[PDB]
């Protein structure tokens, strides 16, 4: 945590006020009545969200039912209340936009009802979050309102139902939109003014608590409906840079190197959250107050290019998924913004071929965004380039990449990462995007978290210890040799009796040379060195293992004071298998002898 | 007539120093006395139980903005009504259920339909939410009117509160306190604060109508406040509100007890009078009811006089001649005003089945009924009564003999409630079975209100069994009236002078149609003074099935394995007109067609008389 407050640095509440854009004069998308402005920015999406509407045309509003809230406490299912709602929501959503396509009036009525049934609900937080209410219990208690993800998305989306349509709306009954400029007031505008208590607001914040993803998401959800719903200057300017205040303590959080820790799927609701509201107070502020240029945001932006190996392979550090993507209409916008090249014709590539269509899902303010970029990304040449080396000092991840297909991933770190795994000194190697030294992944410390599971070695025949002080020391990178630099030692206890154990990754353009260097206390058991891969694993001769994996076929050197033995890890978690499919192994190499100081050396390469 | 009963049986003082409070009053056994709930429900326990089944997985319908928009835009009312009482229906068979059965099973279902309940804006039916300020179909959350909907849905949620709360506290106690808030807002408050709702009659004047909305409403507001309002100060301003409410109605309707409406709505309109005077005396510990006053037992035994059998009613006005009620009822309501003819009715109408819980939507009937099975169950079927009922204020006259003829006859005037022009008509059953008949009630056209009303066959006194005074029908109006009617109970005579029913057109002077019913025949006279005689005076007779002319003064009808032979004067030529029924309201009573038989002459005189004889052959 380092107080930069470089929002509270480009204005305080006076100086915003000033360049504040009343009257929703900011917004950028053209009127409801304009065939013609909305038929060029639509282009090839009219028809398909048109289509789209269509579908919902005899859609059934979905009741959540007390029970289905009951059930969270009961226990602890959430899909029973989130599934009816997030089809609602999504129902909504769809609906706005397929009634902006085609502005025939064909949908407003659903749109109405969307609306109205959503005003009678007591509350739009989820079950599993509504016990951050007072009473802490999962059902709404119509005398309370909190803000959670959920409610935030469900405000926004019906301000921005009530921005486009009150008129049509006031025409067939004027109290629908009465009671939805009610409902946001009740359920945003005041709770967001009234409770500095919210978990994710994060005034109050001591040192050992959580500022994550919320943080920016609930309040880029908040800034819209202020922007959208409040026409008073002074009460507007208040929220804003309330909002301000609350989003520069999850800027002042995350590390500046601008790495995710949580990986690239959690990316796109923490950068790309923080881009949101960024881009929305923007566009509030008359571009006056913007952090789009700021370095810090174009390096949190460029995280989820860097980390993106190849065909849906991405660094998977702790519990993360070693398969994931992206939006790319959302990493285009984000690109464009601070203007990152990379980072659009990375989008360009993500598409794959296929068109760019509108974000659909519950998202107001993407999906409107979405039609927004359209064209231009449309327009976007596909490339994924980027330096051999990215080096993030602070979160201590190190990429580095050959031309002839080889990329590795390494880390130092501390064993108490978010989402942790006992990791510190761990790599990843991908051959042509295959992996084929991996790192597990997320089940549904569990052994995925046990560095016994990682690359890595148990010193004295011991694993690595969860824990803060459990870190790495004396990590480099040198960014021009492709060389990566460790002391694991301090990850370990006390009962490895280990003062120094150097871990280094070397790659060169042929091969990647790991290297161990230790120094012990005491030698009291034979040291062990894991390797975790997949495919098929052979072992044609003493000091040689090949890997053949997708196409991909390495050599693993190892030194023959070793014995090499293939273990098979069979995947019943469907999280797991679905990834990597029914095994995976672990190569234990394990031996007899025992010496206070040594050195190991393994050497991969791709070979015919 | 300012006859103000309940004002006279209690001031708000007096009514302070009886109320019972705590819901002492209530006389059902505790939800967790078990053994009390199986003795009460009897065979009702494992019926009311496997109808509590059919809805554990019950889906609580929502009712779209659009469903209450369709009101105004086409005046469909059945899109929003149906998932509505659907809704309701669930929640009163839940409750059943859970009482039947007291397990709790069916809580979670009551839960979820009890909170349902306060999510939406409103209780109000959309046919009736535009009396609200803003005169619109779709609920405004600012604010609340009663209406029959929401006065029902009301107290069937305050039921639910009263028996559930100790279930529903333990799950989650904010369920109970949205519902007294729902309650508060949607029923005791605007009862409270709003004089101005046309069914309570504060402001009533001569010309404006008090019907069933009365009686109901209060009784539904009347059971809300007696469950939820529990200072006693409020109650008692409320119920004596409803007291001085429910007074307009008493006072409206004609103290000989005849529901001129007929008795299609007597189930809603006297019975929901007897439904809140029940109420009221329960909530009273007894010591204010009205349920010992002669008119409120004439007002429950109209259901027993009016109901020739086999679903055969009397149907003067625009009422169908098909009719019915529900032997629970009628039961509970003949026991409390000791009517031991409505309680021998009742059982005649189970037609022989065993009486079980009433379903539906109305939570008082439903709770009322389980207290009345086993002593309807007991009570023997009969369907005695005397052979003659006048009501002279209404001018209804009911005639039989044992033989099984059935006479109703009228005077009136030609501007009552669902008026036809039939004053003087009469309508002539045997064994059950309409044999000169009134056609009753047809589907509503937009001439069916306002003038051309009487462009309308089923309206005119052309196609009731009337004259046609020198060739003119009577004529709409309040002033269209009898004169001098009179039933002498003893002979069966009834007689009344017509004339004044019609026009001057019809230059007639005095006309007395009279009716004598016999041990075997009803006699029909006409004598008759004309200031004129313009034209043929005709006569006409409504009838149905088989009808045939042997000679000459002539006819026979038989229908439905009834036969009669009507003799008219030869004087008369008989034809037979063919009336084709389009419309399925008029064909579903009485089959494809029915027919007038017209009676005419080239006779015309200023004065003379005609006799007919019908009487029973073959
Ligand atoms: C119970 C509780 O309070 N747990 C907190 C924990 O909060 C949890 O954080 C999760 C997170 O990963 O951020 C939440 O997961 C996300 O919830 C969303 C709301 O239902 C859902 O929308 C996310 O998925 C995306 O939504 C999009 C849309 O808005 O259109 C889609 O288009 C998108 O592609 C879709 O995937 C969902 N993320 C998932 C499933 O990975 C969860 O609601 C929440 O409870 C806190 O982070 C921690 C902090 O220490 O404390 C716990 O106690
Ligand atoms: C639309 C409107 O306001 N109409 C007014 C009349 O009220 C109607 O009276 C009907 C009646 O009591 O027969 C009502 O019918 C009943 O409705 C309840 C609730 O849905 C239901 O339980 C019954 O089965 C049903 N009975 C039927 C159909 O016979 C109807 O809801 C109601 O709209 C009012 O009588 C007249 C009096 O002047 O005014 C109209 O404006
Ligand atoms: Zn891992
Ligand atoms: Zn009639």
């Amino acid at each position: 945590y380092t107080e930069r407050d470089m929002l509270q640095k480009a204005a305080d509440e006076t100086t915003l006020k000033n360049v504040l854009v009343m009257k929703q004069a900011w917004v950028p998308y053209p009127a409801y009545t304009d065939r013609a402005a909305w038929d060029s920015l639509m282009g090839s999406n009219k028809q398909r969200l048109i289509a789209a509407g269509e579908k919902l045309l005899d859609y059934k509003w979905q009741l959540i039912p007390a029970t289905a809230y009951l059930e969270y406490e009961r226990t602890g299912n959430r899909k029973i209340m989130e599934v009816p709602y997030d089809a609602n929501r999504q129902a909504l959503n769809t609906l706005m936009l397929a009634e902006l396509a085609e502005g025939k009036g064909r949908f407003i009525d659903q749109l109405l009802n969307g609306a109205y049934m959503s005003c009678e609900m007591n509350s739009w937080v989820l079950s599993a979050h509504l016990p951050r209410q007072s009473s802490k219990r999962s059902l709404p208690d119509f005398r309370e309102q909190i803000i959670d993800l959920g409610s935030g998305g469900y405000g926004a989306l019906m301000a921005w139902v009530h921005y486009f349509f009150r008129k049509p709306f006031d025409k067939i009954n004027p109290v629908v939109s009465l009671q939805m400029r009610k409902a946001i007031k009740e359920r945003i505008l005041d709770p967001y003014m009234n409770d500095d208590d919210m978990w994710w607001m994060a005034f109050n914040w001591q040192p050992g608590e959580i500022i994550n993803n919320w943080n920016p998401w609930c309040n880029s959800n908040a800034l819209q409906c202020f922007l959208l719903m409040e026409n008073n200057k002074d009460r507007l300017a208040k929220a804003v840079y309330r909002s301000m205040k609350s989003v520069d303590k999850f800027i002042n959080f995350v590390k500046s190197d601008g790495a995710c820790e949580e990986g690239t799927s959690a990316w796109g609701h923490a950068a790309g959250k923080l881009y949101d509201y960024l881009q929305i107070l923007s566009d509030g502020t008359g571009g006056k107050i913007s952090l789009l240029n700021e370095p810090m945001i174009r390096r949190m932006g460029e995280y989820m290019s860097r980390s993106y190996v190849g065909n849906g392979w991405v660094v998977n550090f702790a519990d993360a998924s070693a398969q994931g993507g992206g939006d790319p209409l959302l990493i285009y916008r984000f690109g464009k913004a601070v203007n990152s090249n990379e980072m659009m014709h990375f989008a360009a590539y993500l598409l794959n071929g296929r068109k760019p269509y509108a974000t659909m899902g519950n998202d107001a303010f993407r999906s409107l965004q979405s039609l927004l970029c359209c064209n231009d990304l449309a327009k976007e040449t596909p490339k994924h380039d980027m330096p051999d080396v990215t080096w993030y000092p602070e979160t201590e991840f190190c990429y580095m990449k050959n031309k002839n297909g080889m990329f590795v991933a390494a880390k130092g770190g501390f064993n108490n990462e978010s989402h942790n795994h006992n990791d510190v000194g761990t790599f990843s190697l991908y051959v042509n995007t295959i992996p084929v030294i991996l790192d597990a992944g997320v089940g549904t410390t569990i052994w995925t978290m046990q560095s016994n599971y990682h690359n890595l070695p148990m010193i004295n025949g011991i694993p690595q210890k969860y824990g803060q002080e459990y870190k790495a020391t004396n990590t480099t990178c040198n960014e021009k040799k492709r060389v990566f630099s460790t002391d694991i030692a301090a990850a370990y206890p006390s009962e490895a009796k280990v003062k120094n154990w150097i871990r280094s990754y070397t790659l060169d353009d042929r091969k990647l040379t790991i290297t161990d260097s230790y120094t012990l206390e005491e030698a009291v058991a034979p040291n062990q060195v894991n390797f975790m891969t997949w495919g098929n694993v052979t072992f044609p001769s003493q000091g040689k293992i090949q890997i053949e994996v997708k196409g991909q076929k390495v050599e693993l050197d190892y030194p023959t004071l070793f014995k090499a033995e293939l273990e098979t890890i069979q995947l019943d978690d469907p999280r797991l298998s679905n990834v990597w499919g029914k095994e995976i192994y672990r190569i234990t190499l394990k031996t007899n002898e025992k010496k206070e100081t040594g050195n190991y050396k393994f050497v991969i390469q791709q070979i015919k």
